[PDB]
């Protein structure tokens, strides 16, 4: 039931990079499915994160597994799909790759000034400290300078998703 | 923990009548946010799908809940909220009602004649409109779109509909 030639790219990267943003505007112009992932954080997750607490790696478990199967759905009839999703450490990301190999990241980049300069400082803090980059050991994440205005940084990711 | 200043619309109707290609366009041109509802189905329902078993009430339920619950999370942040689901049962659109008083239904309609023909170009059918329960007079959170028009068309009477 997957179809290898079907393809789902989660966007990844810290809060505030413009997931959102870059997936929709990429999804309109390629007409492909899009799912913004933070809608299908549980409760509890949004009350925690809400209230000011940064989550955890067991408050996120549920979610990941709620995307893993999200795409799996997706891929079945769209021949491209797009989930935002922050993805940070590199065990989450392998919660999102099981039984879909043919999942893959882009992963839209910056640093802490260009992020922060692009904007609760403590927040980006933790994402950035929860970040675990993606070494040469993960083969099929792509990587989008973010250091441009939005329209390049959607077709940037236009021409990786092309390439 | 509802936010009554925004709103979810939840496009209804059965499968062959647009739901999808109408709710991206809209949203897109409304800044609005989109979440169609089929991504939301469990592993389980995906693999009987696969296995051209059409679904029960039972398999609805957990798909159900976690439509509402986006629902919800949706209208957190989001002045309007696009979703797409069938929901083709009354009872199904109440499951959908709970916790949100603040959403409603585009029931995109149309007879089938028209949405036969569309799915040919793209049995299950006649049954959809057999499951088909058309909202009454005693829903009050339901708007009727003609789907009988060209795209650009439905899709100008869905923003006209949510402006109103
Ligand atoms: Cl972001
Ligand atoms: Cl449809």
């Amino acid at each position: 039931t997957t179809n290898h030639d079907h393809h789902i790219y989660v966007l990844m990267g810290v809060s505030g990079s413009g997931k959102s943003a870059v997936a929709s505007e990429v999804a309109h112009q390629l007409h492909a499915a899009f799912l913004d992932g933070d809608f299908l954080h549980p409760r509890r997750n949004i009350e925690k994160m809400a209230s000011g607490e940064p989550l955890n790696d067991d408050d996120r478990k549920p979610w990941l597994q709620a995307l893993n199967d999200a795409a799996f759905a997706m891929q079945r009839t769209n021949k491209v799909s797009l989930i935002v999703c922050s993805a940070l450490k590199k065990h989450y990301r392998d919660l999102l790759r099981e039984g879909n190999p043919n999942l893959s990241f882009i992963y839209l980049k910056g640093d802490f000034d260009v992020i922060e300069s692009r904007l609760k400082t403590q927040m980006l803090v933790t994402q950035f400290e929860t970040l675990q980059e993606p070494g040469a050991d993960e083969t099929d994440v792509l990587v989008v300078d973010i250091d441009q205005p939005l329209e390049g940084v959607v077709a940037s990711t236009i021409e990786v998703i092309k390439k």
